[PDB]
């Protein structure tokens, strides 16, 4: 629902579970860009910042722009203002309260970081309790983000076959994170969606109610 959760279920960074590892970089393995602190928008979405080209967040100890660096989106957790709302046939969803420009950072897909054994146990539990909402995305061959038991606002974004947001996997201080980014200009009040079918995991598949002209008919089917 759209009520404030118990605080322990709202997490701000990914939460490793059980045997799952997270990784850290030596600062010498982190790319350093050529932007200047005096630039109009140092390391911004229109810049030529090499870190952005590599989908690597600038490290705050390293980047020449320092505190003017605009390529620290994941670490700073400054997200466009959003709100949870009830849809007609797709449960709860997420909509922006502010205009968002094409390519802008919308949110990080934050959740519990689990391995495949744990993910199987959670899907089997969902099967036994008739749970029909899933919040799992593949991070890599060993790790899955599950924003179901804990997460942030991104867990409420619904699926669309012709969405207005996309996932991008970035490197942040030596480990991978999933960011959501606008595919186009989005007006305030618009529901935020992405295409689940590239990376999602769940209990089988379910009929898609996105209603897009190109609708492929299902959530849960690799294209
Ligand atoms: C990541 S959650 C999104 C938030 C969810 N609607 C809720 O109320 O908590 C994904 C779940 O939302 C539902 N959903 C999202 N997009 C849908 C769509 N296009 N068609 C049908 N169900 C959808 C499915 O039940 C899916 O398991
Ligand atoms: N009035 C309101 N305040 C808040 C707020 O402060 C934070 C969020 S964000 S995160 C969240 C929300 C859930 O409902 C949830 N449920 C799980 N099982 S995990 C999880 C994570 C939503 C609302 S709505
Ligand atoms: S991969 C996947 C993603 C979902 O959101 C989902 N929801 C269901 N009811 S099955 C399934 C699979
Ligand atoms: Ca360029
Ligand atoms: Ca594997
Ligand atoms: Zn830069
Ligand atoms: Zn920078
Ligand atoms: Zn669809």
């Amino acid at each position: 629902n759209d009520k404030k959760p118990p605080p322990y279920k709202h997490i701000k960074v990914n939460r490793p579970i059980g045997r799952v590892q997270i990784f850290t970089a030596d600062l010498s393995e982190i790319p350093r860009c050529n932007c200047k602190a005096t630039d109009e928008n140092p390391c911004g979405i229109d810049s030529e910042c090499i870190n952005r080209m590599l989908l690597y967040e600038c490290h705050p100890t390293v980047c020449p722009a320092g505190g003017r660096c605009q390529n620290q989106c994941f670490s700073k957790r400054q997200y466009p203002e959003v709100e949870i709302f009830r849809t007609l046939q797709r449960g709860w969803g997420l909509r922006t309260k502010t205009d968002i420009k094409k390519g802008e950072f919308v949110n990080e897909y934050v959740g519990e970081l689990i391995d495949e054994e744990e993910c199987r146990a959670r899907i089997r539990y969902a099967q036994e309790h008739d749970i029909t909402n899933f919040y799992m995305l593949t991070l890599d061959k060993d790790r899955i983000i599950d924003a179901g038991p804990k997460g942030n606002y991104a867990r409420f974004m619904n699926h669309c076959c012709q969405p207005n947001c996309e996932t991008q996997k970035w490197s942040v201080n030596g480990d991978t994170r999933v960011g959501l980014f606008a595919l186009s200009d989005i007006k305030a009040g618009t529901e935020l969606t992405f295409n689940y079918n590239l990376e999602c995991l769940g209990n089988g598949k379910t009929v898609c109610k996105c209603g897009a002209p190109n609708c492929s008919g299902f959530l849960g089917v690799r294209p």
